[PDB]
């Protein structure tokens, strides 16, 4: 986690969030499916840094990132979606 650029997500399935963030963001994320087939989040749409963003994207949605130092996220659950 590292890649600063524009976003642009609602507040949608955390999964598809990162999904679409890391495109806009040249961001990558390790999550689960397992995860995401649960995730739903607040969306990102911005330009800032991938952790405002993953941040944003992450805002309190029962979940966290555990950022990395190759742009390779990975992703948290502390009851997942709130």
């Amino acid at each position: 986690g590292s890649a600063q650029a524009d976003f642009d997500i609602p507040a949608g399935p955390l999964a598809p969030a990162l999904a679409h963030f890391g495109q806009s963001a040249h961001i990558l994320l390790s999550y689960p499916t397992a995860l995401t087939e649960g995730r739903s989040t607040s969306g990102l749409a911005g330009r800032f840094d991938i952790d405002q963003g993953l941040a944003i994207l992450l805002a309190g949605t029962g979940l966290e990132a555990s950022r990395g130092a190759n742009a390779s996220y990975s992703l948290q659950a502390s009851a997942s979606t709130g």
